[PDB]
């Protein structure tokens, strides 16, 4: 088997075009931009009317907040920014479905944890859980001691991207599950 396997290979092309570090004033973010102008961070990240990227300040023109039916947070916040340049479109990696997978790497890309990738192994839904205070719905948990600084990673399985990072409890960490129709 080739030395870099394909788990890893995903996610470093998956990087290279869709994840860029946002600076918020809650500090510095990785960030998944999933098409066009349209990119997620933790809502905890507070993103205002602008933010930093590539030293640069970005216009934001809107922020929504992710919750499920019921009205339980879903610690995502879809925001749309003004500019010309596109993300490549990566709905079509982004399942219908919650998605498990034995094999999950968190992609994290800010100056304290610059160019991380961990393979996290399983990644399990959970579902509703209290993460330090804020109720959140539809999270995917794995035994890897994530820590601050983190949040807004990625998680990955080969040609799938089914997850951005939230939380953690020291032991575990907690990721916001990805949908394609919260896109669509
Ligand atoms: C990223 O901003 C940060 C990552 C956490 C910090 C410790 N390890 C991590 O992976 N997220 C949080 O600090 C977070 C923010 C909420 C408003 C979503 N809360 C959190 O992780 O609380 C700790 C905790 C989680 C689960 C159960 C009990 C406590």
């Amino acid at each position: 088997h080739h030395h870099h396997g394909p788990g890893f290979d995903y996610a470093v092309a998956m990087a290279k075009r869709n994840i860029v570090t946002a600076t918020t004033s809650k500090g510095e973010f990785t960030m998944l931009g999933v098409h066009d102008n349209v990119a997620i961070l933790p809502t905890h990240a507070s993103p205002g009317e602008s933010i930093v990227i590539d030293g640069k300040e970005v216009e934001i023109l809107d922020a929504k907040a992710l919750e499920d039916q019921a009205g339980t947070n879903l610690e995502i916040t879809i925001i749309t920014l003004k500019r010309n340049e596109k993300f490549r479109d990566i709905r079509p990696h982004i399942p219908t479905q919650i998605t498990e997978t034995n094999d999950g790497v968190l992609i994290v890309n800010t100056s304290k944890y610059p160019n991380m990738y961990v393979p996290v192994g399983a990644v399990t839904e959970q579902g509703y859980l209290n993460l330090g205070g804020r109720q959140t719905a539809r999270t995917l948990m794995y035994n890897f001691p994530t820590r601050a600084g983190q949040c807004g990673g990625v998680i990955t399985c080969t040609g799938k991207v089914i997850g951005m990072h939230v939380g953690g409890n020291g032991s575990h960490g907690f990721a916001a599950a990805l949908k394609r129709s919260y896109f669509t």
